[PDB]
C-alpha cells in the first residue's frame, strides 16, 4: 500500500488538516484501500493529542473527518513512499534526517499554479479562525497536484 504521510513542527494544526483531507478525497475517489495517509510533528510536544479544535472546527467546518492522535515523526513515517513537508523548514529536517530529495517536497509545490519555488504553509496557531480558514484554502489548492501523484504511483 501507498503511503504518503504530511509533516509539520507539532503535528496538531497544519499536517493533521492535511491528513483527514487528502485521505477523506481519497475515498471519494474510492482509492481508500490503496493509499495510506498519515501525519506527523518534527516536535514531540504534543504527542497523543487530538487536533487543534480550531483546525477540527474548521475541517468539521467543510464537511471533513477530525480525529486525530498526534505523533513525532518515526520509522514508520521516514518509511514513507512520499513525504510531504507543510513549509521550507519541515523539508530541510527531514532531508537532513537522510531522506532523499525525491521523497520529501513541500505541499505548496503540488498547486497547479506552482513555480519551481514551492511556497510555506503558515502555522495558524497564533492566529484566529480567520487563519485556519486561510490554511484550509491553502492546503485545499495543492492537494489537486498530490492526488496525480498517487495516480502516477499505483500505476507502477
Ligand atoms: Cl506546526
Amino acid at each position: 500500500p501507498l503511503h504518503v504521510t504530511f509533516v509539520c513542527t507539532g503535528n496538531i494544526c497544519r499536517s493533521p488538516m492535511a491528513e483527514k483531507m487528502f485521505a477523506q478525497q481519497l475515498r471519494h475517489r474510492g482509492l481508500g484501500d490503496a493509499v495510506r495517509v498519515t501525519s506527523a510533528g518534527t516536535g514531540n510536544w504534543h504527542v497523543g493529542s487530538c487536533a487543534d479544535e480550531r483546525a477540527a472546527g474548521v475541517l468539521r467546518a467543510h464537511g471533513y473527518p477530525t480525529d486525530h492522535r498526534a505523533a513525532q515523526v518515526g520509522t514508520e513515517h521516514l518509511a514513507a513512499d512520499l513525504l510531504v513537508a507543510l513549509d521550507r523548514n519541515h523539508a530541510r529536517l527531514l532531508r537532513q534526517l537522510g531522506v532523499e530529495a525525491a521523497r520529501v517536497r513541500m505541499l505548496r509545490s503540488f498547486d497547479p499554479r506552482s513555480g519551481t519555488h514551492a511556497l510555506d504553509v503558515e502555522d495558524p496557531y497564533y492566529g484566529d479562525h480567520s487563519d485556519f480558514e486561510e490554511v484550509f484554502a491553502v492546503i485545499e489548492s495543492a492537494l489537486p497536484g498530490l492526488h496525480d501523484w498517487v495516480d502516477e504511483r499505483l500505476a507502477r
